[PDB]
């Protein structure tokens, strides 16, 4: 398994706009594309981002690109930022994945906040690290999905996402 893999268990795949928990239009495998409330504007972010005329669908192949779009802004998004770097640097291939799954979630500056989290993973206090990671709106908001992210941190393992 690995991130892309990781990512698509975890948003899944639509080929039409949705909102996401927070009620924010989305598509694809977890495309944000507007914090907008109007629809119009979300299915003109869409064709801005696609290249055509969508007409607000688009197709597995174009929900993937973007998905390669978001995977690369997120793992960008974190070897440029000054608190998640470090700790990247100093976690497992597993681990790291689950560093970049946030990242993709919640964006870069979002994930550098959890300030303490941060501490405990590049000390390798990953019981600790999961409590902590637990003190947190994103654990409340995506329950589920917070779960198998954390136990991916405090195992190492991919169990948490093999089972399903
Ligand atoms: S849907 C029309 C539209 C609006 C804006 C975001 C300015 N564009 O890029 C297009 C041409 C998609």
């Amino acid at each position: 398994m690995n991130i892309f893999e990781m990512l698509r268990i975890d948003e899944g795949l639509r080929l039409k706009i949705y909102k996401d928990t927070e009620g924010y239009y989305t598509i694809g495998i977890g495309h944000l594309l507007t914090k907008s409330p109007s629809l119009n504007a979300a299915k003109c972010e869409l064709d801005k981002a696609i290249g055509r005329n969508t007409a607000g669908v688009i197709t597995k192949d174009e929900a993937e690109k973007l998905f390669n779009q978001d995977v690369d802004a997120a793992v960008r998004g974190i070897l440029r930022n000054a608190k998640l770097k470090p700790v990247y640097d100093s976690l497992d291939a597993v681990r790291r994945a689950a560093l970049i799954n946030m990242v993709f979630q919640m964006g870069e500056t979002g994930v550098a906040g959890f300030t303490n989290s941060l501490r405990m993973l590049q000390q390798k206090r990953w019981d600790e690290a999961a409590v902590n990671l637990a003190k947190s709106r994103w654990y409340n908001q995506t329950p589920n999905r917070a779960k198998r992210v954390i136990t991916t941190f405090r195992t190492g393992t991919w169990d948490a996402y093999k089972n399903l």
